[PDB]
């Protein structure tokens, strides 16, 4: 489960700093 990708998660640490995430 990627952070931008379809199932996006942005949710984590691991995931929030992401431009697809914060």
């Amino acid at each position: 489960r990627d952070c931008c990708t379809p199932p996006k998660k942005c949710k984590d640490a691991q995931c929030k700093p992401q431009r697809c995430c914060a």
